[PDB]
């Protein structure tokens, strides 16, 4: 049958799991450290680390199975938006991708411990704290590598099994789901048996989601040298490859005999004393001085497909990347038989070629891949957007909340932070428009503050409020003046920052308690209320001057109400770079607004140049307890400045960095320098690469938690329905995303004033009609 | 398994591989010598000459096994162009090609010393100085022959080992590039595992990319009288084979006793076979002088394919091929599989028959005749283009880079300096144009100077400028001057070639002429100004200014600046049509224009084209910039081509004669004229190759290529249609013999029209006139005057 050739049987704890041989396991996955973004002596100090590390894990109770699978990517849920403009975006994105081969690579390294009644059930406890103790060394030696310990997705419904389900991968072909039940897993748990053929040309495989088949490769002598990233060209990969790099670890004196052995085979050569014994002793040197360590070791490269044909395709081009960089597979024969049933880390029965090996050469062989989301399909919201190219690779999966440095991981959910920085109008506002367009699929409700009149159509089109502030007419927002809870303290806050420890500070809570038990008597009274509040018990200024200030509740209804009816609420805070005189009692009051606002949705705070307005000592307190609550209770800040070098004097900017996930650096010349590397936290060749992107290439690096790689947009995609349609340019709905002020602002405002409801099925139609009168008449005619 | 048959162990040097029984391998790579081109008596000379070789290195621990391998050529890459028109060209030659007759054969020779603890390493160390000896002896011998000694190939990324891969094709089936390892070499070449069952089966051999199937023929007559070519018949025969020729040197007693054996058993005992007795009392006399060198010799057809009737067929076919040469093959039965075995130069124990023969019998039976083929990869460029038609169909796959006699240190990549000999334009301009856009597959930096108005269409269909500089037309300034980068000598030698014509050396005058036109920092037309109105204060500005002629249209002084995309191109073409001395005028604008053009890229793809190389080439300057920009820019990646119109008046010269004994790759087109002491003294051809060149006809473009040393004939052939397509709806060429053949009535209103009719920067305003042009001359042209 097919259920003795499969050992698990999970009987211990979480991260361990039994088996019928006594052996155990426990099973990482790693999405390591990107193999785009680093130099040579990076590399070389990480696999040294990772060869120092190993050194002590080790003597011969151990054996380390390295998976690499890559595999396509039919979990992600693409779907509606329920308004016209982002439905037409994801239209075009989605169909922007002709023939992108959508693959995502991960790892995961399995760690199997065997050590060669009542007592038997002691040995097992002490193989389950061995255990524990080798994972939490190599949890202490995978920081950097987003290693997660895979007991995670354990109590979803009724324990579901996650160190079980890539023991599922490798031998039913699809993600099943694992349930644990009071039974083994070995009797029919593994559903989906592959058969083979009489003759072991390619075998079959029959999952849920297609029949394929599957042929393998085996890797043996293999070059003496070893390059770091040496097997790192199968990536690009157009497979859906499984990758198994098996190491069972041998002890010393089997090592040493080993190379005995070696050395008596290569002296008692028929005549030829190749001279080849020079490397061997001092690999012998290096075994007795504690140097290395070998041991067993298996590769097998699985590659799955369909119509033979097309798997013999796949297994040709296979083997030319590979003996490309000088390693030789061979094919196999009707071991393949045995060689799936390699697949699994329990096999030394079935294992095909025990090739022994020395631990630099098995790390220089697995030591770790590009740059994904670790996280394709699973995060606390859906994927928000398929980024495509890291150059020359996989897409990218953006998401706003990866990782970080993860310690006391309890008591939070992920933080979600970004800061998309920049420089000035060279490619951040239409990345910032695009990825707040497409955020929309599970709903939530952005806030904005803008740099100068940017982002403006983007947001009227996607449905949003987007008041513009012009501070002269009485249209704008009214201080509302009525919350039951601390309308002292906020009296308190509005005195003070109203006469702009102010000035002397001389009985202004007697004033507020005056003012609050005299006009608030107690709840909804109207604008007599409110006048009373404004004329006695900013302030004494515009109450001497009158000018300035007009924008504030001067004769103007309480308009508190309106966060309710749209979800993108937009400020303009252009002309306020005279803080703290008007945009910190601005800001502070409408950030007191959309604070108490609150619905359960990514609450996604967007500012734009968020050193320019928070300047005072009220946001630093703010940017401590309430970034600690919002970043707590699935809200999202989204930065973008654009002078970081000169953002970084500030420390309520520094607080904001330390305190931030994701990463985005667009378009940075040269004339910006090594401050990249500190406060920012990069090393030299991230900032090598986002000062040799240029200028106007328009790519930006992005960095998640210690991974990196490169991110485009791509807008010149065409697809092909019959015969192929025309090119796209992806040039409708990008003019609306980039926000040009006249044009987008005067007829956003006319047709608003033309058409009474704010629309998506019409403002974009005029808005077309008078961006292309432009684009047309003014740049074909004259010449 | 297979790891017992397949006899190899470690790498011992950098060209010599062992054996599990201490045998010592050194495989070479042998280009061998052009056959049809020489075959009338020269091919006895060559025998003699190999033959005296192999008599000097007899040495009876030696075994030599010669492989004829014919490999269906796969590696030649489609040619990605990103144009149109050169693109077409390419799609229409790529299309011409139904001609079936692919498969390059290429001849190796593995010579193998077999020397019948730290003595073992001196027995080592022993053998590696005699295989180096004979290394050296056959190298030197070998010097024509086109051989190349297969090295460990130090960067292939890390270690790469070829000449392992050549003996990985006779086990595996395909270039396998085999990684030298920490493990021997017998258990882990064999990738594509042969299998053989009973009587009435050929063998299998499952390769990844597909199945294949092979069969053997065997070498079994008493013949004597042979020809030094008596098996090329199969040199041009689609088998996809492999023949193997095995000579393991017999030892002199062991030679004169088995030679005492079967002349006791042949000539003599009251029969002797009247009258073959003769020849044996000499050769013996011969061989206790060592004359001859008796081996072990026996020889192997494998035969590939697939669907074992086409393999069955093809070995009757062989069969049939090697019956009319009176050669009687035989089929082989279960042995072979060990004459699988018997392939790989080690094994001597799976040989079918060791009958032994002479030296001259085998070195006659397999010499390293080849038709000529150059390289499909491994170029430092990628490769130009394939010609069809040479002698009988094989392709000869034509290179800018082939290796000559030349280059004692192994300083630049490879010589690839090319030359075109061919009266009255004789269909060279065609020729030229179809090599220009297949070297505009891998993009070049061409910079051309053609003869009158050639190239034209050619250069503007393929993205380039070409300054039309002629002294007739409204128009006609193109020549700036004003910025300098090597100011003080150049423009100093400018001025003195530009006014010295008197019949004086005024150099420190013009020293101080030009001293006093730099005023004073980074000035324009304003200094190109004050450098025309400085005063005469003898050889003076007046014959400046009366030889500029005033209002200087067809001269080069005296003109504003044409700053439009003198550097941002990939192809630059100049014309020096109206040029001739007294006055000096193409000698200072030539100077002026390799100087320009002298440091356009240093590093990248760079090919100079001159058409009538030995007309602006006259003065003393130019050999000493000739000789000095040879030597700098072979090592700097910039090659020449030139064509000439007439042999004798380019061989009348003495730095055009330097340029003759530099280049690389002769081109002579078809001469009937055919100056018997020009082509044989200074051009280097032999009697008979120039007998070729006058046979070769008066209109036909079929052209003597002859690189290195081989030589052979070509026709590149775009007059040919076609059969089949997957559009089956026409299957005939017609196009593309009208752009590249540039007649200067129909390049002139090309100019005109691209000027003024239409106007276009690309290959895009084409195929419409080409029809106004082609159409309307064939129906309201020529025939129809008025």
């Amino acid at each position: 049958p097919v259920g003795q050739f499969i050992p698990y049987s999970h009987h211990v704890t979480d991260t361990i799991i039994s088996t019928k041989n006594a052996e155990y396991l426990s099973v990482w996955k790693i999405d390591g450290r990107s193999h785009q973004s680093a130099s040579e002596a990076d590399v070389f100090q990480w696999i040294r680390e990772l060869n120092n590390t190993l050194r002590g894990i080790s003597s011969a109770n151990l054996s380390l199975w390295t998976h690499i699978v890559r595999r396509r990517v039919y979990e992600y849920p693409d779907a509606e938006f329920d308004n016209v403009f982002c439905r037409q975006l994801d239209e075009k994105y989605r169909e922007s991708f002709t023939g992108y081969n959508l693959m995502v690579n991960d790892l995961y390294l399995t760690v199997v411990y065997r050590p060669v009644p009542d007592q038997k059930k002691h040995r097992q406890e002490s193989c389950i704290k061995a255990l524990e103790d080798i994972n939490r060394t190599l949890g202490q030696s995978f920081k950097r590598y987003g290693a997660e310990l895979l007991s995670v997705y354990e109590k979803g419904g009724h324990a579901f099994s996650a160190p079980l389900e890539f023991l599922a991968r490798l031998v039913n072909g699809e993600h099943i789901p694992m349930p644990i039940c009071r039974d083994r897993f070995s009797d029919y748990m593994a559903v989906n048996r592959p058969m083979f053929s009489k003759w072991g040309e390619v075998g079959e495989l029959r999952s849920l989601t297609g029949l394929r088949r599957f042929g393998m490769l085996e890797i043996r002598e293999y070059d003496d040298a070893t390059e770091p990233g040496q097997l790192n060209v199968l990536l690009e990969s157009d497979y859906e490859f499984v990758l198994t790099h098996s190491f069972s670890v041998l002890s010393r004196p089997a090592a040493k005999e080993y190379l005995q052995r070696h050395q008596k085979n290569l002296i008692d050569a028929r005549d030829v004393a190749t001279d080849q014994i020079e490397e061997i002793d001092e690999a012998l040197n290096q075994l007795i001085s504690g140097h290395f360590v070998m041991g067993e070791h298996h590769c097998t490269l699985t590659v799955y497909g369909e119509t033979v044909q097309q798997v013999r395709d796949n297994l040709a081009h296979a083997s030319a990347a590979m003996l490309d960089v000088a390693v030789l597979p061979k094919p196999v024969d009707l071991a393949l038989e045995a060689g799936y049933w390699a697949q699994l880390p329990a096999n030394w029965q079935w294992r095909p070629r025990p090739a022994p090996i020395t631990s630099l050469n098995f790390l220089s062989f697995s030591p770790f891949h590009n740059f994904m989301s670790g996280k394709p399909t699973g995060n606390p919201w859906g994927p928000a957007v398929t980024i495509l190219k890291t150059v020359s690779g996989t897409p990218l999966y953006f998401n706003f909340h990866a990782s970080k440095e993860e310690e006391d991981a309890t008591d939070k959910r992920l933080l979600g932070n970004t800061m998309l920085i920049g420089q000035s109008s060279s490619g951040k506002t239409v990345l910032l428009g695009f990825l707040l367009a497409q955020a929309q699929k599970f709903k939530p409700t952005i806030v904005a503050f803008d740099k100068d009149r940017g982002m403006e159509i983007s947001i009227r089109a996607m449905g949003g409020r987007y008041l513009p502030l012009k501070t002269g007419e009485p249209s704008g927002f009214n201080p509302f003046q009525l919350p039951p809870t601390h309308a002292n303290l906020i009296f308190l806050k509005q005195f003070v920052k109203k006469l702009a420890g102010e000035v002397t500070h001389r009985d202004e809570e007697e004033i507020d308690q005056a003012i609050t038990a005299m006009m608030s008597d107690s709840i909804d009274k109207s604008l007599r209320r409110l006048s009373l509040l404004l004329q006695f018990l900013h302030a004494r200024l515009v109450k001497w001057c009158e000018g300035g200030d007009y924008g504030w509740l001067f004769d103007n209804p309480t308009d508190a109400l309106d966060l309710s009816t749209h979800q993108i609420y937009g400020f303009d805070i252009t002309e306020f770079l005279d803080n703290p005189e008007a945009r910190t009692p601005v800001m502070m009051y409408l950030l007191y607004r959309t604070e108490s606002m609150i619905d359960g949705r990514r609450f996604m705070y967007v500012f734009d140049e968020f050193w320019k307005p928070l300047q005072d000592e009220y946001f630093e307190d703010l940017a401590k307890n309430k970034q600690k609550t919002i970043r707590k209770q699935n809200g999202i800040f989204v930065f973008a400045t654009q002078e970081p070098s000169d953002a970084l004097e500030s420390n309520i900017a520094k607080t904001l960095i330390q305190q931030c996930a994701t990463y985005i650096f667009l378009a940075n010349p040269k004339a910006d320098y090594e401050d990249y590397t500190q406060g920012f936290k990069l090393t030299d060749s991230e900032f090598e690469l986002v000062r040799g992107l240029g200028e106007f290439s328009r790519r930006f690096l992005i960095k998640q938690g210690d991974q990196s790689a490169l991110a485009e947009m791509n807008l010149g995609k065409f697809r092909t329905i019959v015969d192929g349609e025309t090119v796209e340019r992806d040039f409708d709905d990008e003019l609306l995303v980039l926000s040009g002020t006249p044009d987008n602002a005067e007829i956003a405002e006319s047709i608003i004033a033309e058409v009474g409801d704010d629309p998506a099925v019409w403002l974009p139609i005029f808005l077309d009609r008078v961006k292309a009168e432009r684009s047309d008449v003014g740049s074909g005619s004259g010449s």
